[PDB]
């Protein structure tokens, strides 16, 4: 029997895609002028990264972009949304690199040549290692660089893409790269990343009035949110929880960009803890820019408790066993009690209705939420390619069809989502987790470079034919 999403009329303009991000998997790590990223830095730390691997070759698309768009073509993708790399495109914070910009005018040729809608990121984590050397985002003056940087991507591709997002998932490059320690550059000092939260706005703020003075049509932000689910409802202490919760992780990144302010309660929250110091008048006008989209990134909701975890408690499941904290700043003792669900490789719950609860409450939250996309949605579990060739991931499949099925019911609750991109279309490096964890629908030999369409891929591309002509 088939699912919802199969079966479903889907709206005719929907936006059918699939997502990657440079540093996950360009390679070309240091040719052609690009130099150290923090995460090309960070994984000569011992402990960062599991199995000791790096960055430099990934699933090497800097060679491999011509044949990864046809791949892209053959799956009838309507766009496919990608990143540029801060530290190919000005190596070392220094000069611009035109061969650096000379590849993302290659790629974006081929994507239009072959009928394929670029949807670009600005930011997606590879803030080069000499602007962290100098404070990286707790550095004022890094907000102003990322300005620049922006207007230079723009000056090169602006007459071809029309789509523009500053930032992905700020939320992982501030507290969990400067608080938990777990991402790039793997700090643990919560004013340090509070410094990175209100800097990374002002960028975003920064470079989205300028895109809009240099004619860029749609400008938006990609955000992970989740929902703050109160392991007891009844219980003030999981209440309290939850709602410390649901202010760091989705309103102090939504209010700012949409309301033009900080929560006050997590203001009150984080006192004292170094985000109050860093704010200048007019900041926050800038970073409230009108947005033309905002893009959701989702992968499963949060069970909240303010209590000490209860006995019977599956293991954490972590990338690497390095020293860590917890990115929750000013409330690090809350807990997340393990829920009756399934769970993919990475130890991820799986709760495809959570997709629709937070579908819906941006919906009704926020009287002015832009037209919403969901920019990244995907499971990783392990693959193996069959010796007829195929690579059978039936629980990848039915993970991505369950929330197909949320965003249809979404839909019909009357939440304006116009696009859907999978992540990824390339298994690629999956930060501190390396290679092991594939996210693709697109299966990658890390041998040969030989590109396999999986399953779910190929699903994927029945469901889009099916409504597509």
């Amino acid at each position: 029997m088939n699912h919802l999403s199969q079966k479903f009329a889907w709206p005719k303009e929907f936006l059918w895609g699939s997502a990657t991000a440079a540093a996950q998997i360009e390679g070309a790590g240091h040719s052609y002028g690009k130099e150290d990223s923090v995460w090309d830095a960070f994984a000569r730390k011992e402990g960062a990264i599991a199995g000791g691997e790096n960055l430099e070759v990934a699933v090497d698309h800097y060679h491999r972009y011509r044949e990864d768009v046809q791949l892209m073509r053959e799956l009838g993708l309507d766009s496919y949304r990608f990143s540029t790399s801060w530290a190919r495109v000005v190596p070392g914070g220094r000069t611009v690199n035109p061969e650096g910009l000379d590849f993302y005018s290659r790629l974006v040729d081929e994507l239009l040549e072959n009928g394929i809608l670029p949807w670009l990121t600005l930011y997606h984590w590879d803030l080069p290692q000499a602007l962290e050397e100098r404070g990286g985002w707790t550095n004022r003056e890094t907000s102003y660089k990322f300005l620049e940087y922006a207007e230079t991507v723009h000056e090169k591709l602006g007459d071809r893409v029309k789509h523009w997002t500053t930032f992905n998932e700020p939320l992982c490059s501030s507290l969990i790269g400067y608080a938990a320690g777990e991402h790039a550059p793997g700090r643990q000092e919560p004013q340090a990343a509070l410094a990175a939260v209100h800097h990374q706005h002002l960028a975003h703020g920064l470079a989205t009035a300028r895109l809009r003075e240099l004619g860029a049509e749609h400008i938006g932000i990609t955000l992970n949110l989740t929902n703050a689910v109160p392991n007891n409802p009844g219980d003030p202490v999981d209440l309290e929880a939850a709602r410390r919760v649901d202010a760091l992780w989705n309103r102090m990144y939504l209010d700012p960009v949409l309301r033009g302010s900080y929560p006050e309660d997590l203001l009150e929250d984080v006192q004292g803890l170094g985000l109050a110091e860093v704010i200048e008048a007019g900041d926050l006008e800038i970073i409230s820019q009108p947005i033309d989209f905002l893009g959701v990134n989702h992968y499963h909701d949060d069970n909240v408790s303010g209590h000490p975890l209860p006995a019977g408690q599956p293991q954490p499941v972590v990338p690497t066993d390095s020293p860590k904290s917890s990115p929750f700043v000013g409330s690090e003792y809350v807990t997340f009690p393990a829920r009756d669900l399934p769970r993919t490789a990475m130890g991820w719950e799986v709760n495809p209705e959570g997709l629709r609860v937070l579908l819906n409450r941006l919906n009704q939250d926020y009287a002015n939420l832009p037209s919403l996309y969901i920019t990244e949605n995907g499971a990783s579990y392990t693959d193996t390619v069959t010796e007829a060739g195929t690579v059978e991931d039936p629980e990848r499949e039915e993970y991505i069809l369950n929330h197909l099925d949320a965003v249809v019911r979404a839909i019909a609750d009357g939440v304006d989502v116009r696009g859907y991109f999978v992540w990824s279309l390339l298994d690629n490096f999956e930060w501190a987790w390396g290679y092991a964890k594939r996210f693709g629908i697109i299966h990658v030999d890390y041998q040969t470079q030989v590109r396999t369409i999986k399953n779910s891929g190929k699903a994927y591309a029945g469901l889009i034919a099916a409504n597509r002509t």
